[PDB]
């Protein structure tokens, strides 16, 4: 047959690493340093669970600026990956305040990733004294978790687009949610 052509979008506040998650995913580098997107398209051919697959991959800007454009990219639309940072409670909280109502309202019965990103910055000695001294504490994954059961998605999954770990999982369980397993 053909490879399975799968549309993803990637949603998420600005700054949570949207952007360095699909280059650091479908060319293994990360990205010089920070600026935000305008909506990008990359793409990967992959295998998973021995189906080929065409995976379209539909960056978008979290910035409340782009709330008017957003809903361009999700026609058609076969997953969304809904992305928020470890290190940012607030992004976390936006994704029952905002995220999780958009996808759901422009992309109805269609399945969703929870991403945690930047699991790099949780395992930061630095990074947590300095959240501690402004009275912030990481998301774990019992929290994330639970976020993702509220919603609804099928996966929530843990990465870090700048060491790589659980990178490859993201994507590989996005195109599982679509995809129809064997009897
Ligand atoms: N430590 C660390 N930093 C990361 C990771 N991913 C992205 N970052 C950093 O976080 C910042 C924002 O990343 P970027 O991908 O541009 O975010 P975005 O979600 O695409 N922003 P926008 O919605 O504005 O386009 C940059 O400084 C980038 O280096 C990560 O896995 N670990
Ligand atoms: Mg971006």
């Amino acid at each position: 047959g053909s490879p399975q052509a799968i549309k993803c979008v990637v949603v998420g506040d600005g700054a949570v690493g949207k952007t360095c998650l699909l280059i650091s995913y479908t060319t293994n580098a990360f990205p010089g340093e920070y600026i935000p997107t305008v909506f990008d398209n990359y793409s990967a051919n992959v295998m998973v669970d021995g189906k080929p697959v065409n995976l379209g991959l539909w960056d978008t800007a979290g910035q409340e600026d782009y709330d008017r454009l957003r809903p361009l990219s999700y026609p058609q639309t076969d997953v969304s990956l809904i992305c928020f940072s470890l290190v940012s409670p607030a992004s976390f909280e936006n994704v029952r305040a905002k995220w999780y109502p958009e996808v759901r309202h422009h992309c109805p019965n269609t399945p969703i990733i929870l991403v945690g990103t930047k699991l790099d910055l949780r395992d930061d000695k630095d990074t947590i004294e300095k959240l501690k001294e402004k009275k912030l504490t990481p998301i774990t994954y019992p929290q994330g978790l639970a976020m993702a059961k509220e919603i609804g998605a099928v996966k929530y999954l843990e990465c870090s687009a700048l060491t790589q770990r659980g990178l490859k999982t993201v994507f590989d369980e996005a195109i599982r949610a679509v995809l129809c397993p064997p009897p």
